């Protein structure tokens, strides 16, 4: 909600309040999710050729106990300037460039989104990237929105490879960058395209047993068709000593797809279907190659208002339970989820 | 206070500062105890017969130091909608219905609401709790109000009686049920909950062996011509603490409290609370849980700010039960300087 | 941000998001240090005498992961009454009364103010400070403002010296009260003093440090007028100062002095010297040197809401048994910050 706007400044208090059940025979994901976030996003007019601005986004558990631990975080804090109408640069804690061509698929009412993680190299929310933006490819071609972006070294927590904010081998990093491009090729379908190539640490290439190579690299193409009250999106993206393998490292190459297709009814209902999976290559251990997600996912989305809506989604789990599952502690079992969320 | 109100939405950014600070020969209550707590509270006309809502409420402490752990927390997080006479539903973090009742004894200036805790079945705030209430009974009866109650199994942190959201055994539940039923400036309610206890309450700590826990309650509350008076009475069995040491098979929990407002905004009060618990394993038998005459006074400078005192005048003896369940025998007082928006 | 004034009742929501980078040798410091702070700030007229207030300030680091810990904190918690001329009283975590004159030279890009800490007897922010204040005094001297403040013991975590709110060694006071005195002459002079309790785990688990009470006495000189800005100030400690991880110095002597002008364009560069001086130190350190830097750095102010700094700490200490015991960093440190105020 805006609740400020005076001399040239702007604030928005914004959130959700997501009341939140799973049922599953996975006793690690079954029962209460209740949660919320809030934020704040801010603007102020610096001239005519430039703005500030800053976002902070946070996400609180409401599904534990009073004296429960680590139960809120900080998804998003960036501060940044837009210059007119070429371009912008922020920095902090925000999306990697990837996420501008994987988002088209993170849609589901409440799956989805998952065969990368959070301080995943440059996949999705990210400690310490700077990130160039121009929406008119340097002047030269109208909506062509370019990306570059840059990461610097986030070590261990001690010892050689450390930084002040070290963290474990499987969301660490060493320096690195990524770039995407994006395009609405016909009115309502779009193209994009995104890169990232970032040095790995000592820890990734030690302590797990899994996954070995000097960088880490995503090669990712989708595209999107919004019109007429449809939704449909599909991305291909192809990693190199990136993509998680459940606990037990990272895997030396995978092929992760998404698709999914949407329907917006004007009485508020919409149904999604999707499909998605993550096929790991060249694991260690004789793993070979496995399958790290596949399922199929039904749901859909009620809308009361702008404000208000009720939802349902059912994970179909197509994995098969085995040595590789069980070792690397991944799902195997279908969710069910119902929610019902007011947003301000 | 009420920050944003257009185009059929409203947001209320609330909260309270509360400079606060107890006395006590206990070293583990006794110093500073100041903390503040923020929310958000907002609604959403849907239609002519529908609203939706949401409710957070967050508390963050300040009596400690800036790398200290686990000083935050969620204690309400719900949405819903409400109907109209058909009621409303909510869904998340909330009180348990068994509060439509006992809190008509918690407005105590500072102690107080302590003869149950919360994530204590539905006896106060707890997590997965799905509420139905209805006013009027359907229109029909002025003031007669109900609500019905559900939760889910909040479970063990791993193993075979886990779920996602695992906690220990004092603060588990299995499913449960809870109703509460209030009618009027007197009124009287009654509130009964059923919860299936888990295998660990059953194993792990010494005290307490049931599948069930279970509570009866009855209140009665006078407000009118500048009077409070209130008292309850609740019967528990498997479901109140005894302390650190598990569950009283049996426990009958007593408040009782009068008060008065004066017009240039003093409000003493006087207090007194008992639980009483029976049947307890490894020798403790019966055995006072609480037991303490509290009396105090606020004063409402006005509806933003107010400072209180408050006195435990704690009547429990020190004894082997009260030493090893980590029961406060001793005296405290209060005192508040708060802040509210 | 004021998002909230009616009927006699006001609310800011207030803070700031801080884009932030460190370059350093020194691995404990070097890298993302993206943080923001985030508060609220009400005042409600009760009579033509009397306003009740509060204050809450947070702070939320960001430059860790979705999974770390202890990653927010409270600055300051407070609730208050203010009285016109008579005075202010307010109780809960708030700064402590020698921070009203070394906030004075606490003005560099991002770097100092660090010749102390928070939860360091009086000399920052601190639980349970009960704070009497008094402006232009009691409205008869224009310029002449004085503080009394007192501060309950915060204790050990457990045993015969716990309170309920225990905490280490390090961050632990006795029973405490603090003083100050400030006189404009764009000139000013100030004065602070405070006298603590020790606690017993002060005495009985650091190496360094011995003694019943900690005591500081400060003395401070501001000019701020005309673009310039040039402040000094002066401590002297017992018991008081942290010798980084190793303790308290017996005695410590701590000096900074800072210079900046502000351009009308908008850089404001700054130029400053501070150091901490540790004397009579147990175990064979005699005096050390706890902080000795030189710092320069600028912020560009884009306007009121939106800045940009860079800020060099120039490291004066050296690798030695003392610094290396203690924790104490000695590489130099380059900032640079993006910065969305609200
Ligand atoms: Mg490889
Ligand atoms: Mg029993
Ligand atoms: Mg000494």
């Amino acid at each position: 909600a805006e609740i400020y706007n005076k001399d040239g400044n702007k604030l928005d208090l914004y959130g959700k309040i997501d009341g939140l059940h799973y049922f599953s025979d996975d006793k690690s994901v079954d029962g209460d999710q209740t949660y919320m976030r809030v934020g704040v996003k801010g603007e102020t007019q610096i001239n005519d050729q430039l703005t500030g601005y800053g976002q902070w986004e946070y996400n609180v558990q409401a599904n534990n106990t009073e004296s429960s631990s680590d139960q809120a975080w900080t998804r998003l804090a960036f501060a940044g300037l837009k210059f007119g109408d070429a371009g912008s640069f922020d920095y902090g804690r925000n999306y990697g460039v990837v996420y501008d061509v994987t988002s088209w698929t993170d849609v589901l009412p409440e799956f989805g989104g998952d065969t990368y993680g959070s301080d995943n190299f440059l996949q999705s929310r990210a400690n310490g990237v700077a990130t160039y933006r121009n929406s008119d490819f340097f002047g030269l071609v109208d909506g062509l929105n370019f990306a570059l972006q840059y990461q610097g070294k986030n070590g261990s927590v001690s010892g050689e490879g450390a930084t002040n904010n070290g963290r474990g081998w499987s969301k660490q990093n060493g320096d690195g960058f990524g770039t995407s491009l994006t395009y609405d090729i016909w009115d309502g379908i779009s193209a994009g395209f995104a890169y990232s190539h970032s040095k790995r640490t000592d820890e990734q290439n030690s302590v797990p047993a899994l996954g070995r190579g000097d960088n880490a690299e995503t090669y990712t193409g989708g595209l999107k068709y919004d019109a007429n009250n449809i939704y449909l999106a599909s991305r291909y993206t192809q990693t190199y000593n990136a993509t998680r393998a459940g606990s037990l490292g990272f895997a030396n190459k995978a092929q992760n797809f998404e698709v999914v297709a949407q329907y917006q009814f004007d009485f508020g209902l919409r149904p999604s279907v999707a499909y998605l999976q993550s096929k790991g290559k060249d694991l260690e251990r004789g793993y070979g190659d496995q399958d790290i997600l596949k399922y199929v996912d039904v749901g859909a989305t009620y809308y009361f208002n702008k404000n208000m809506s009720t939802y349902v989604d059912y994970k179909i789990n197509l994995l098969d339970d085995n040595s590789f599952t069980r070792n690397a502690g991944i799902s195997t079992d279908d969710v069910v989820a119902l929610g019902l969320v007011y947003q301000f």
